[PDB]
């Protein structure tokens, strides 16, 4: 084990992503919109910076990005939630309800699902939550364990009064996805066919049906079908802490999601990030007609590091989705707009050149809170996962950026891209050499990356102490990280270009701006 310094744990705390004063937060919990505020509520243990004890925090903001603490939501605290209160969805009915539906958690381990709602509909920070006097109001049937029966999703309207929810679970090594029927969120009754199974992947955790736009630039409402109309269903796939989607069609008659390539299915093919990120909820948001993705990003670290400095896990910058139209085959996630709010000055670096093995520095500044966009042109098998990073050096990569890296790049970690021989181009970020302590994460993550017809090859990063978040063509591929630099903190963290490439020369330019606090601090 390290022995971590004051200084070098302090450091890890971010600028401008959401995390709470103090202690362990995990799972997005029910983010709505509602009467001029963003909410957001989230997995919280009040006791220690482990998973545990566990409750629902609550933040609200104007903007997805300026964040205000509330008093804690919901307590463990009867005896069907004693172990705990856990992912919850909201459905916002067109009378103004909101309907609040989460797995309690007993003595015995059992879960079974819950009804809560506002105290008051007309507080628009919604701060007190009451619980169903009816709870609990479901319990595991007779083909799902007792002790694996959770995570209802936001429903979607049918006809006549009748709403339709999803909860995942598995039979053996199938994961599947469970459809219930209510008309007052209250009682619910499951239907015969299931949403959709796929063989050999296990447990379906946090599942999550939308609807996707295929002509236009906006999101939908979670009710919304038709004829120019997809649907994504989304999977968090428990044995492997990763979260998988697939686009396709869903038909309200049959009640069946069909994918549009089954190759490509549930747990099988195509993921939201390559990196760390878990647990991810949607929800529409009707101020700017956008759907956005919440998900958590835990520590890479210690336990023991994580004791010593009182907190652990934090969300990341919350995305918008939409359906690549360029492509039609995998979706567009990008930060939120409202982050380019934070943005305080720009250095331009114009038609870099970067010949074979080669390392540029880029004079910014300070390196610790960035937005970074870069593009990149080759001068007129492989996975990254299996690869030895930026030091596996082959005829056209790895090229890139080297981001938290001291000036004798003692520490640094690659985001780049490498192409590899039809031509595949490759997008990873290698945490090998990231920092000199041991017992942190070293792995190489990432994936290909769909370059069309005329495209320069295009990176975004966001870079905020303790987490990396990279985009490559606009968001087809994204892979978000933690590091632990032990050297590379404070002032003498850098950025360079690099190209160690053997049989290209490269040309890059980039755009960077230093980026402010969020302010995130108690509601007053
Ligand atoms: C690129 O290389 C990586 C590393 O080998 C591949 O990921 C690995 O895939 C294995 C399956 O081929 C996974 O094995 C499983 O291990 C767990 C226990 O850890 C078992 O419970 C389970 O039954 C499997 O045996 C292995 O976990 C996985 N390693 C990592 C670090 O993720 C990767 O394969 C691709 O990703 C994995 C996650 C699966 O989705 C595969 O279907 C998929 O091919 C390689 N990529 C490619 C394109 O081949
Ligand atoms: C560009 O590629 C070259 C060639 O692979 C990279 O240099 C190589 O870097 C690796 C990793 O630092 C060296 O491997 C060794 O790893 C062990 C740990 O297992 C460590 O104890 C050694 O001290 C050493 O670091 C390797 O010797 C070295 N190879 C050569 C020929 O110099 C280079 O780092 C790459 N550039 C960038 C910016 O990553
Ligand atoms: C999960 O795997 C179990 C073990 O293979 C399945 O039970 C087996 O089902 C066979 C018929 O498909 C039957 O010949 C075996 O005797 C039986 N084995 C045991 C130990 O029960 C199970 O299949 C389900 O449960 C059985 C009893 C039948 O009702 C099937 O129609 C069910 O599918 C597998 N579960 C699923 C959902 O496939
Ligand atoms: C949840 O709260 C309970 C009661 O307040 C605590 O006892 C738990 O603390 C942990 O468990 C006890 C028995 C002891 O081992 C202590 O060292 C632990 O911190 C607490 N649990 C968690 C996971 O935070």
């Amino acid at each position: 084990p390290y022995p971590w310094s004051n200084a070098q744990l302090s450091w890890q705390r971010t600028a401008f992503h959401f995390q709470p004063e103090r202690s362990w937060m995990s799972d997005p919990d029910g983010p709505i919109f509602y009467k001029g505020w963003y909410h957001f509520f989230y997995q919280y243990n009040p006791d220690n910076p482990v998973w545990g004890n566990n409750t629902w925090g609550h933040t609200v903001s104007r903007d997805l990005i300026h964040w205000l603490y509330l008093p804690l939501a919901l307590a463990a605290d009867q005896w069907y939630d004693m172990q705990g209160v856990f992912s919850g969805s909201a459905t916002c009915l067109p009378d103004g309800r909101i309907m609040m539906l989460y797995t309690g958690v007993t003595k015995e381990m059992v879960e079974m699902l819950s009804l809560a709602y506002p105290a008051d509909l007309s507080d628009p920070l919604l701060v007190e939550w009451v619980k169903y006097p009816g709870n609990p109001i479901l319990s595991a049937p007779p083909g799902v364990s007792p002790t694996e029966f959770r995570d209802a999703s936001t429903g979607w309207y049918v006809s006549n009064g009748t709403w339709r929810i999803a909860i995942g679970a598995k039979y053996n090594t199938t994961g599947i996805a469970m459809v219930y029927e209510t008309k007052d969120f209250k009682s619910f009754k499951l239907l015969e066919e299931l949403l959709h199974a796929v063989p050999d992947t296990g447990l379906w955790e946090c599942v999550d049906l939308y609807p996707v736009s295929t002509t236009g630039e906006k999101g939908l409402e979670t009710s919304v079908n038709g004829p120019k109309v997809k649907h994504v269903l989304k999977a968090s796939i428990d044995e492997q802490q990763r979260d998988y989607y697939a686009i396709g069609t869903y038909d309200l008659g049959t009640n069946k999601w069909t994918p549009d390539n089954p190759e490509e299915d549930v747990g099988i093919g195509l993921r939201y990030d390559w990196g760390k990120y878990y647990a991810s909820k949607t929800f529409y948001d009707p101020k700017k007609q956008r759907r956005v993705v919440w998900a958590w990003t835990k520590e890479l670290d210690s336990e023991v590091a994580d004791r010593e400095k009182g907190w652990a896990n934090v969300q990341t910058i919350p995305r918008t989705v939409l359906l690549d139209q360029k492509t039609g085959t995998n979706v567009l996630l990008w930060p939120v707009e409202e982050v380019e709010s934070l943005r305080l000055s720009s250095k331009e670096f114009s038609k870099v050149k970067a010949g074979a093995g080669s390392v540029v520095p880029l004079d910014v500044g300070t390196a610790t809170q960035l937005d970074i966009i870069a593009e990149f042109e080759i001068d007129k098998g492989y996975n990254c996962t299996t690869s030895g990073g930026a030091a596996e050096r082959g005829v056209l990569g790895p090229f890139g950026l080297l981001v938290s890296a001291t000036e004798n790049l003692s520490e640094q970690t690659p985001v780049y891209f490498y192409i590899a021989k039809n031509f595949k181009t490759f997008f990873c970020l290698d945490e090998s050499r990231s920092s000199k302590a041991s017992d942190v994460s070293k792995q190489v993550k990432g994936f290909t990356v769909p370059v069309l017809d005329g495209e320069k090859f295009t990176m975004r990063l966001l870079v905020d102490h303790s987490i990396v978040e990279s985009f490559a063509q606009g968001g087809r591929s994204c892979i978000t990280s933690r590091v632990y630099p032990t050297e590379a903190i404070y002032g003498a963290a850098k950025l360079f270009l690099f190209n160690n490439a053997t049989g290209a020369s490269i040309t890059a330019s980039l755009k960077i701006w230093e980026m402010n606090s969020a302010f995130i601090q108690p509601f007053h």
